């Protein structure tokens, strides 16, 4: 869609799976990792 959005097609095909992303994965990474900020970060090397 680099190309597609500067050509004829702005009727966007998949406009809802765009919207899935913008509006829960973006914000489920920020919460998810809002809540869990050590634990990724965490190894058993003694954070958490």
């Amino acid at each position: 869609f680099d190309g597609g959005s500067r050509g004829k097609g702005e009727h966007f095909p998949y406009e809802q799976e765009i919207k899935f992303f913008a509006k829960v994965v973006l914000p489920l990474i920020d919460q998810y990792f809002k809540n869990h900020r050590l634990y990724f970060l965490s190894a058993a090397s003694r954070p958490l």
